[PDB]
Parts: C-alpha cells; sequence; structure tokens
C-alpha cells in the first residue's frame, strides 16, 4: 500500500469529531467574509473572489508553477474562481470556462473583477464530451472526493484521459487537479503523461487535510512518486499531533475591477 493509501484508511477511521478538527489543522485558509456579503448583496465590483479557488490558483501562479498566457481554457470552472483570477493577469487575453452545472453543481457567477470582459463561461457542459479547442493555457480543477480510494482513482484516471486530448493541442502552461495521486495506477499514468508533456506535482497549502489533492502543473518537475509521498507524510504527521491548533488564516486576493482592452 502506498503511504497515501495508508493515510486514507486512517482518515476513514476517524470519528466525526476528530475529522472536523483534522481537516483544517495547520492549513492555510483565506478570509472570505467580505466575499459572502458581496454575494448576499450582489456586489460584483468589490474585488472579492467568487470562491476559495482563486486563492489556490494564486498560490501556484505566484510561485511560477503555472504562468497563464494567451487563451486560457478552464475545464470545470464552477463559479469561476480560476477564470476571473486568470483574467487579471497581463499575459492573458481570453478565458473560456466550461462547467457541468445543473442541480448540485456550481453555476458560473457573473462578476466585474478586473479583466471580466475577457471571461466567457458556459454552464451545462460535460467536459468528458466536449471536443478540444486551441489554447495556450489549460486549467482543470475537477475531482469529486469520495471515501472510497478506488472511486477517487477511477475519477482521477478519467480526468487524466480527458486532459490528454487538450494537451495534444500544444498549450505549454497547464494546471490540472489530481484528486487521488497516491494510487499506483494514477502514479503510473502521471509518469507517462509527465514523460510526454512535462511538469510535475505540487501540494497547495490551502488544500484541506481531508483530501490528498495535488496539482499537475507545467512549472514543476522531479519525481512524481516522491512528491506524492512527501505530502502523504505531512498529512499523516498532522493526524498524529496531540495538541490541535487550527488553520493559519491569510487575506484573500483582491481581484479589483474594470475592463481590459
Ligand atoms: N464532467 C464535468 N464537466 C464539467 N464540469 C464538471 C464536471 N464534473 C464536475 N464538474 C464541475 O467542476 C467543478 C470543480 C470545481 N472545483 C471548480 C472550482 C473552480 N476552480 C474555482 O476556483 O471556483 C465543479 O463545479 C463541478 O461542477
Amino acid at each position: 500500500r502506498t503511504l497515501g493509501e495508508q493515510w486514507k484508511e486512517k482518515l476513514n477511521g476517524l470519528s466525526k469529531e476528530d475529522f472536523l478538527k483534522y481537516r483544517k489543522e495547520a492549513i492555510t485558509e483565506v478570509d472570505r467574509s467580505a466575499a459572502r456579503k458581496a454575494r448576499r448583496d450582489g456586489n460584483k465590483t468589490g474585488g472579492h473572489p467568487v470562491s476559495r479557488g482563486s486563492a489556490k490558483l494564486r498560490w501556484m501562479v505566484e510561485r511560477q508553477f503555472v504562468k497563464p498566457i494567451g487563451k486560457v481554457v478552464d475545464l470545470g470552472c464552477g463559479r469561476g474562481g480560476w477564470s476571473y483570477y486568470a483574467a487579471t493577469l497581463k499575459g492573458v487575453q481570453e478565458v473560456r470556462g466550461y462547467t457541468k452545472g445543473g442541480p448540485g453543481h456550481e453555476e458560473p457567477m457573473l462578476m466585474q473583477s478586473y479583466g471580466w470582459n475577457l471571461v466567457t463561461m458556459k454552464s451545462g457542459v460535460d467536459v468528458y464530451y466536449k471536443p478540444s479547442e486551441p489554447c495556450d493555457t489549460l486549467f482543470c480543477d475537477i475531482g469529486e472526493s469520495s471515501s472510497s480510494a478506488e472511486v477517487e482513482e477511477q475519477r482521477t484516471l478519467r480526468i487524466l484521459e480527458m486532459v490528454s486530448d487538450w494537451l495534444q493541442r500544444g498549450p505549454r502552461e497547464f494546471c490540472i487537479k489530481v484528486l487521488c495521486p497516491y494510487m499506483p495506477r494514477v502514479m503510473e499514468r502521471l509518469e507517462v503523461l509527465q514523460r510526454r508533456y512535462g511538469g510535475g506535482l505540487v501540494r497547495v497549502p490551502l488544500s484541506r487535510n481531508s483530501n490528498h489533492e495535488m496539482y499537475w502543473v507545467s512549472g514543476a518537475a522531479g519525481n512524481i512518486v516522491h512528491a506524492v509521498n512527501m505530502t502523504s507524510q505531512v498529512l499523516i504527521g498532522r493526524m498524529e499531533k496531540r495538541t490541535w491548533h487550527g488553520p493559519k488564516y491569510e487575506e484573500d486576493v483582491n481581484l479589483g475591477s474594470g475592463t481590459r482592452a
């Protein structure tokens, strides 16, 4: 069993009450207060991200794990956190987001953050059946967690099948969620894909400990398997601390306002 695949068994053996304490222990979390007011009051201009995803992407872009440029395609865009953040960035010219939508799946939110005129999101789109289109930057943030690691595995491999046909079109900047990176079939697929399109895996500290998500990003490199194990070790280390402490809070990204040419 991989170290992740021990962390999962452990995770599942936790009481509802220990679960709650653990999921946010020592993680980075952002101050979303003002964002749900804007949300209540429909303030589309306050600069408040529509979701937690904006901060996660910003963590990876600021460290040059991905450098969005040209036309961005955002698969699984949900409310649009990644799309609106990308729209603020200088290299970016056009952002095309796609998301399933429907009941129980997030609908895109219309906002007037900086570069919003550059954003087009289409809900009602199941990306597993959408044909690929040219792009310079590929995002994908899809992966429904699950107590079963085999379910998470099949979900992950299906995503990594779908993404390959987009990467075949040339974008050299990408950022793709890997929900279940500790399963062997997923590690094997990533090495194959890494041989073909490069990049490597990074653990965003804003992720909750209740999931092992990692992001295959074009600006990382190095051994896929060991990067996975290193994060596995962190998550296990946090399950075994005796004094809990809570998350480390930080301010959210301000996405500003206004149109871009
Ligand atoms: N087959 C699918 N096709 C399109 N969207 C999907 C599909 N499966 C799941 N999704 C959506 O993918 C989105 C995943 C979210 N984590 C995206 C959040 C987004 N990155 C943000 O920052 O706001 C969910 O909103 C799903 O509804």
